């Protein structure tokens, strides 16, 4: 009667009833945490402003007179230029107002200040004539220009002799004008600047504006009237005019005020769904529409400290009105006056709170509390400042996304934390009637190690089991009683030994390999007896209360009490760099890098022309030498006579030679 | 016999058997939701194009003649310049083709149009001589230049008298040329522009191209041949040549066609793993390689409407061929003709679908369905357009990431939602045999409040329990029967009262503080009786069926049926701004801000030179006064004689004085 | 006695006891996975450097002499300029060192090289006089300038005759100077360049630096001394000076060494909380402070290969010292020497590891292992290189965020995976005593289909049930026995039929619609008998062991064993594009696009002036014709006499006429 387990994988445990010595208890439903109240989002409309870098850009009209006078020396079949003087000349005030404005013409004469002198240039070197302004030729992507002279003047051919030819052209050319903050100078598309502020005048203290030019160069015309140079129909509108002359030209333009025309800020974006939140001592402005969150201090930014920010109010007012009348007008209602929070990163924010008609009951609170939010801090003390604005926007996209992801994931994580907690709490009843049914199993699964257990009233008493090797356990074949039939064992018989040499000890195989000491599990004998029992890592099958054979585990088809669960972590992912256009594509997109251009235009020498070489040439170095010295004495004499006083005594002499000789004849 | 609970923390409940009045039932497995089919990703290869800002850049050759003529007036030991005329002159067509091209030389004479005149300048004021072109000096980061004259001319020294010195230099200089869309003008690295289109000619209707210049200035050479200026070996290739002259210079270049040379778009990126998805009426192109998703309308963009986008087809074809032959060629197969979807944000997309040999069975469908996707919308109506391309790329990284995060998190969230649902469904069996075992506990945990319960067939009947204070409950000491020994109580005896003054009412302490009314839980008396019982917030221990003492809870070692769960939400995180380089670092990286440069070069006056001061000086202001008036009359007379007709009568007079005097002698 | 189910929704199953044929088993606790060790983050301090685009910017002083000489021709009431020569002249070395430096004055004479000639210009055409340098007028946002002449010279009025007027102005103007890598040329704010390296000299082999200029133009002053031009107090410091002259001007500056002055890199950011991680064969540098992660190869970048990166060491050293003394000095301690990892994307990284005093035990290891990390790869072979740095930073923000999100979400996902696994394992005990209580239910829920079950020892035997339609099942009214009272059925009686025509078969309704064949569930008769039973999709209520009536399900109030679970997936979200400022706002912010400016300044012709028109004019074309031909012969003769040799014979003749006539008188 010698039988051992097929698989010694799982050791047998002999586990006796315990004493009241050791005794343990279960936990109880730890009061589970609760949800958060959630961040209160105040709906509103936003409009965000940015530092202006786009220069102030306007229109003006230029008036000038190109004065080009040339030497020409002649040969037998040929004429060469000996020098071309080429100048830009201002047109006087009166000649613009009278000859150019009213009559659309211009003097053929120039009279202007250059190089500490007055000059007067005759066109053709001929008598002054009022000449006509005719439209400039067809020109592409340019302004509309005008001129009098379409071709310059040059003297008639006198064989081998120097002539001078004067030419004057009265040109009018309307142009654009650009200006950068603080707007004290302005440029012309001709590359010429004007060193005067574009808003100077006589009206509302306009003498305050800085101009280096003396007051007389520029005059302002109150209630001025303009007439087109081609159409020549007077403009219906009366425009206050301004006219400033330079040593090269004279420009005129229409005058407008300052603050309702320029602004350090500029309107950047319009958000109809901007959500304000208050957290950790700051506001976050989440446009769900454009995926954006903004960080602002609690107090509104004081607009007064905004410099020249009169664009702000007007712009924000118009935009917000249009949006609210469009899409919010019958669903919510306005709450308080608009707010100008300062957006971390240099983005000026206009934000309008608003509440639904659904819960207008609350408006009193909200209104008061919105009014609390602008400080009157500038009032008790004027020093002004600009707003420094960045050029990248990514903190807001990333910050929004991380808060929306963060919102969802932490939200769900919380919900499932609660659900798990209350599930484990809910189980203890199942574990409680279950622990009542079979104490040994539940106590072993609970404490962690295999132990005995018995109910000691409303508590559980335990004591550690005893390990027993499989090669030291015997199965006896029979399950019936030879002495008393009709009442036979319900579970097989085992003869284990606690030590490989230890005495053989009989017992009754119990559930889950517990080699119970007492042989007391008897049932009445019954027909059709098929029983699979637990033994070692496998099973042991008896038919009709008698040892059939031992089986491995997978011999029997297998089902499960388990609900599958399949999680895959998010694999890593590298983020490669990327620029849309590189900065060298931009320095290259600049059709001319002025730097490169001048760098070339100034090597116009050392490449193919030497400046480190000096030449002295003498015609007389090039009895006969003595005679040549004689003409030099004459040559040096003529030098004394090349100039005024020596020259005067000679003209007086020349008068004599011809005079005296003839009167005698 | 007066005993009360150690801890009154938990009130006792007396809970009687119920009536059939109140009766409740359990829920049943709510059919759990199911997974989504998942978005079908169509593998393919992509190539994305962008607006061209890099100007069209090519090579050309300049030819000109610097004409510099100078006055020099002399003193005793010294010579001063009185004026330096300095001009740039064009080289005629023939002198380039004949003297410069074939012979590599150039005339020492200039003959060119300037200021409505023809001029002819002699080098040295000496007879025309064909002169040699020698290489320019060593120059760094420049082109390769050439010249004839390496040093200018100046007259010999004549004491106190004005001389003129002419100099002509024939210079050749090959340069780069840049051009911006629409490419009607092009620049030179010398800063000089040429107001003609770079593709003008006589071939395939090239008279269409706009040029303001008259046809005669520029000539095209069919089948032209070039020879190096230093190497002077003829180029093997025959190049159609173009030659345009300006009033300052003359440039020549090789001619090429238009559309196979320029393109409003430019190839930006090559993606071998671009995944197309269709969702919500749009396509999303997720390059897993570069972390990108693209949004496109359903229909392909019509390439024909792309302006000058003949670069597109060629480029995309070559690239996609190279990739597919490289890495996809034996695993997938091509599906349909390539596609040009328009990428929201202005990114033109070339996308090639493709399917695996694994499932080529489907190709018919896919092919047809891919062919359905380009519309023939331009055919029934030519108006063209450019593609406006942005300069930031972040919508795609953020949109990809949010879709991949979103994919993973919502995927796992769904899986666990299902698993929980079917777990709660799976539990009801446990709760069902468990609810059978001890109705009171399961009904109390279920309904939420402590109630009684008994099985009413296949359902459960309930009735609310009764609260009972602890200071109103007594434990009687004994647990055995004085009258009938051998059969003694299994649970202690209590004498509670429902009201602090209410009558004392006897009962038998039950499980979990239920003060059962009927005293009927009896077991046979047994040795070794140790029992911990539940009483109040604590326990009450009896030995041998007799009151020992009451204990607190933590007196007993504690185990648990709970599986720990530890979740931490994702802490907030602020995102600080950051620019790599600021825009002022770029306006500063521009080695010259042309704006700043001219702004300085035009204050070259008011800082250290006054223009508002005019000087009139008279030599005669500087009996003797009467004699001085006499020379003025002579001075003004000489003025009449300074000019032609007065001067003629004088030369005729001068002829007489010397003539008449001598013939008589 | 004819009764059928109210709702045929749920089919009845007749399910008999099984045979030992079919038999199944449960799963066992699959050993659950375990947590990861987590990535070891090495704390440290970082400083990251970037390619320098900000040019090297310094100060210098310019010295020059504007030489302006003018023709003026006069009329009766008027004077016109005939040509204004205007030049920039260098001031010689000695005149700067002696006249300008020591004495703060300057010569009124210019003597300089231009156009291969020496020239000497007299101011006023008057004797040389040392003149004073007086401060320039008030000028805004300019440097401080100086000059001698504040107003130019012009000749006195001689009626109808050409005069020349010379003017020289000695101007000093200190300016800024800019320079781009490789720093061989440098610009001036005047737009003029200087084609020499800014670090050339005589000290420590400074003859190596490239200059095209000959050595004589520029001289270096060892131990130079400067004195302010207004304050005129000598500077205390002795500065080595450098003086280079150009053909137009002469500039001077103080000399400094090279490598401790310029650097291809530049300090970009300072991170006190930079966390290094090692993973997948690379390092990731996560500044938690600025939301950043960096990717680097294992080996440090060899600084020696950094070109001119002597700024690097000094800068990183100072910064890291300041931070560590500030905030880390008593909590951690330094580990090893600093490290220069090369940041993927072109960002040079200085990184200092450090460990806490908490666990300094480990330092030996860490130190050694940190020292292992810089390679000595450059030593066995000098070739140098720059570092190419990008202009966008987003890979780091997105990569950091995706790793922090990824960290949290995968972390929690893992924890809950484990918890679920061990929960399902923990349940099997509940399912095991529960499976013991009622085999049919647990086997049916387990296998998936309704089956029979009975305990076959330590295993379970099953056999499939039989479906039975509801319209084929009868409820008999009574529940008591007519023959034997006092002992009556516990569950109602049914007469089903397996086929719509099949014979009627009696049985006893069991739990959950099992139509048990054997009628053997009897209890003793009892008062107050109310029983709800399960029947069809509904219930069937008997009072006092007799058919009352059948009810629907919702007739009874309903409770639940289920813990609610509410998950919402993250809704999709589109990310719209966005630029802060567009590139056209930048080309527009450039107050002058030099490209646009010159493009306008070169159409100063074709719009309003025709160059394609040539004029030939003849005064003589404008008996009398014969007499006019006579003056032309004289006119052409005077041409022969307009020049030297013909002119000499005439002056000799003129000498005779007056001479001979008078001596005879
Ligand atoms: C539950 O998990 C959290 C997060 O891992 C543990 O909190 C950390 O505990 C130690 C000591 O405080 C440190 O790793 C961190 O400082 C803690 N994280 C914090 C404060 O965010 C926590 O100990 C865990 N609880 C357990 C396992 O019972
Ligand atoms: C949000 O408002 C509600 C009541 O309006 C209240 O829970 C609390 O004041 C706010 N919750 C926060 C700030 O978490």
């Amino acid at each position: 009667r010698d039988i051992k387990a097929e698989n010694t994988d799982a050791n047998f445990y002999v586990c006796p009833p315990p004493t009241g010595a050791t005794v343990v208890q279960f936990e109880q439903p730890r009061r589970c945490p609760t949800r958060p109240e959630g961040q209160n989002y105040t709906e509103g409309i936003a409009v965000v402003f940015k530092e202006n870098i786009a220069p102030y850009k306007f229109k003006a009209t230029m008036y000038y007179k190109d004065v080009t006078v040339s030497q020409v020396w002649f040969g037998h079949r040929y004429s060469q230029f000996m020098g071309i003087f080429e100048d830009r000349a201002p047109v006087p005030f009166e000649e613009v107002i009278d000859k150019i404005n009213a009559k659309g013409v211009c003097r053929s004469t120039a009279k202007y200040v250059r190089n500490n002198l007055e000059t007067t240039a005759f066109h053709r070197d001929d008598h002054e004539t009022d000449m006509e302004l005719k439209p400039a030729n067809a020109a592409t992507r340019t302004s509309r220009g005008w001129h009098t002279t379409d071709l310059k003047y040059n003297p008639s051919r006198v064989e081998a002799f120097h002539r001078y030819g004067t030419t004057v052209n009265c040109i009018v050319e309307e142009v654009d004008a650009r200006s950068v903050y603080p707007y004290d100078e302005f440029v012309l598309a001709t590359g010429d600047f004007v060193y005067m502020s574009p808003f100077y005048g006589y009206r509302e203290g306009s003498h305050t504006e800085h101009t280096s030019y003396a007051a007389d160069r520029f005059k302002q015309v109150d209630g001025f009237y303009a007439r087109d140079l081609t159409t020549k129909a007077r403009a219906t509108a009366p425009t206050t005019r301004n006219l400033l002359t330079t040593p090269k030209f004279t420009v005129a333009w229409d005058w407008v005020p300052k603050r309702p025309s320029v602004c350090t800020m500029t309107k950047w974006q319009e958000v109809d769904e901007m959500l304000r939140s208050e957290y950790g001592g700051s506001f976050r402005f989440s446009s769900d529409a454009i995926s954006t969150t903004f960080t602002t201090n609690l107090t509104e930014y004081p607009l007064s400290r905004v410099d020249l920010g009169d664009c702000i109010g007007k712009d924000a007012r118009d935009a917000m009105d249009r949006i609210f009348a469009r899409r919010y007008n019958a669903t919510h209602i306005k709450v308080g006056q608009p707010q100008y929070y300062l957006a971390n990163g240099g983005f000026l924010i206009a934000y309008q709170p608003l509440l639904s008609n659904t819960l207008a009951e609350l408006y009193v609170r909200e209104h008061l509390r919105e009014q609390s939010r602008k400080p009157p801090n500038p009032t008790p003390p004027a020093s002004v400042e600009r707003i420094k604005t960045t050029s990248s926007i990514e903190f807001a996209r990333l910050q929004f996304t991380y808060n929306h992801i963060q919102r969802h994931v932490n939200d769900m994580l919380g919900r499932v934390a609660i659900a798990w907690c209350e599930l484990q709490n809910h189980e203890l009843t199942l574990w409680n009637e279950a622990r009542k049914l079979n104490p040994n199993a539940i106590a072993s699964v609970t404490v962690g190690r295999r132990v005995s257990a018995r109910m000691l009233g409303d508590v559980m008493a335990v004591s550690t089991c005893v390990p027993v090797a499989a090669d030291n356990v015997i199965v006896q074949n029979s399950m019936r009683i030879s002495s008393r039939p009709g009442a036979c064992y319900s579970r097989p018989l085992v003869s284990f030994r606690y030590e490989d040499q230890g005495p053989l000890v009989e017992g009754q195989l119990g559930e889950n390999n517990e080699l119970r000491l007492t042989r007391d599990a008897i049932e009445p004998c019954t027909v059709g007896h098929r029983r699979y029992f637990t033994f070692g890592g496998g099973y042991v099958y008896f038919e009709e209360y008698a040892y059939s054979h031992q089986l491995s585990r997978a011999d029997i088809t297998t089902v499960s009490t388990f609900i599958d669960l399949n999680i895959t972590m998010l694999e890593d992912h590298e983020f490669v760099p990327l620029e849309v256009y590189t900065r060298h594509e931009i320095k290259d997109s600049g059709l001319l890098d002025y730097t490169e251009v001048q760098r070339r235009n100034q090597l116009h020498d050392l490449r193919f022309a030497d400046i480190d070489t000096v030449i002295h040439a003498d015609a007389n170095a090039a009895v006969m030498g003595i005679v040549g010295g004689v003409v030099s004495a004459v040559s040096g004499v003529s030098s004394f006579m090349s100039n005024p006083f020596g020259a005067l005594a000679v003209g007086l002499l020349v008068l004599a030679g011809l005079a005296a000789a003839f009167f005698a004849f």
